[PDB]
């Protein structure tokens, strides 16, 4: 299993396509789900008011050095989100560390 699978480029930069489980005891990429083409990424907030999205988005934002939206699944566990500016080549880069 590679990281590619989950991960397009477009114009704006990268698609990276996650499946979150919330309530975790730390916030970190747990695995790749080859079906669903998504990383699997636990994420140490609880899912109320925004939190596993705002701790998902900061824990990518941190790791990329780039801004992250969620571009789809705001209220999904399946979430893709958009790394702005930032290239295919550079996002794997970072997720191999
Ligand atoms: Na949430």
């Amino acid at each position: 299993l590679y990281f590619q699978g989950s991960l397009r480029e477009t114009s704006e930069g990268v698609i990276l396509s996650v499946i979150v489980a919330p309530n975790a005891r730390e916030t970190k990429i747990v695995g790749i789900d080859g079906t669903r083409g998504r990383v699997k990424v636990n994420v140490a907030a609880p899912p109320v008011k925004g939190k596993a999205n705002k701790e998902l988005m900061k824990f990518f934002k941190k790791l990329f050095g780039a801004e992250v939206v969620i571009v789809r699944g705001e209220t999904s566990r399946e979430k893709d989100l958009l790394i702005k500016g930032i290239t295919k080549k550079e996002v794997i880069e970072k997720l191999e560390l």
